[PDB]
């Protein structure tokens, strides 16, 4: 149910970005704006997409673009609070506790950059940078958003995905 | 119940507009106003709206006058609350939300301009004006109030039915 | 029997006249002339009608003007004789006491000038024109037709329609 409900939602919000024929990354639509990992290289699988034009900031690590008209309704719902507990995502479930987004498996790789971290009614909370192995455990550096502003949380000695 | 209902409001509350012998528009009955968006051009089918002296604004595309003393009882009564929900319309059910007002259809037609939008119980919350292709929805640019103000939402590409 | 006889006369010998769009008055057919109070105002709602000259007279209350030949036959048959007794009107029945007109309802309303007042086989006697509020009853003030004069009956206190 809540899976297969966030795996559609994936599908429909989100664009491979392939570089020399490989993908590296992944850009994701949320609210009415495009989002994409900064430091990820590479063209987006998408004529409407690719031909827009980024704004860049270096501090955030994040590309944004405004998405055309006819691409409004394929977008996901964002939201701004972050209860304490669990959240969903493509590799399996993702546990928020003390200020940290941090994976239970340890089995981030990279290329997973720019997936969105999805809430319990489907809302997106943060996006993917990298993580840092926390032994058994990975610390996830995620870019969330406040009420209004934009920060980024980067655990020490992360490592760019 | 509820269709009947807000039938039964729009026929005492709703009158035509025609011009050439075609019509264009809907005068609609708000609380002891007479409301009839600015860009539709004609004439009421009633002498005691089509005598009355409209006050234009080309900022809110609207004009408005003070209904006679014998149309008090015949006015449906209005609200300034918009939960995030479902609203009834005579051409389905209108889905609100993020503020944006929108057909799930995409059925609306040139000529239904001036159509208000009823609550669950029958307040008025908007006035239809126009509406822009967003995919396979149609977000309707409309005139909505707050406490005491008028505000009016203008989705990009929108065009004035 | 007598109800159906005096409603389809009335269908056939009656036109409403219409002032700024609404009815005030209505305009009969008696012999080959066509009646009309003066104190009310407006065009009758018909082509042949609305062209013809009519002759106004202030002391009577009253115009006339004369008919078309092919409308020669869409009239009533008229009469003088006026024994003490029972009239119908569209309203309901009327009763003819002491040279005066009364209705015992009460319910006359504006808007009912012009209506004739029927004999028990079909054929007009008076024009209403107005009314006085005695008590329960309502004297009417109407125009009649004697031998060959026409006279007018005016009550104190009577209210034109």
């Amino acid at each position: 149910k809540r899976e297969r409900m966030c795996m559609k939602i994936e599908n429909d919000c989100i664009f491979e970005v392939k570089h020399e024929g490989k993908v590296t990354g992944y850009a994701c639509l949320v609210g009415d704006k495009v989002m994409k990992p900064a430091h990820v290289k590479g063209v987006i699988d998408n004529a409407d997409l690719a031909k827009l034009a980024f704004k860049k900031s270096s501090k955030y690590d994040l590309e944004c673009a405004q998405i055309p008209v006819h691409m409004r309704s394929d977008a996901s719902k964002y939201t701004h609070e972050k209860p304490e507990g669990h959240y969903n995502w493509h590799h399996g479930a993702v546990q928020y506790s003390g200020g940290r987004f941090t994976i239970p498996t340890g089995a981030g790789k990279p290329g997973d950059s720019g997936r969105p971290i999805f809430d319990n009614k489907g809302r997106v909370v943060a996006i993917v940078l990298g993580g840092a192995n926390e032994g058994s455990r990975t610390a996830l550096s995620v870019v969330t958003w406040n009420k209004d502003m934009v920060t980024r949380v980067t655990p020490e000695g992360s490592e760019e995905w």
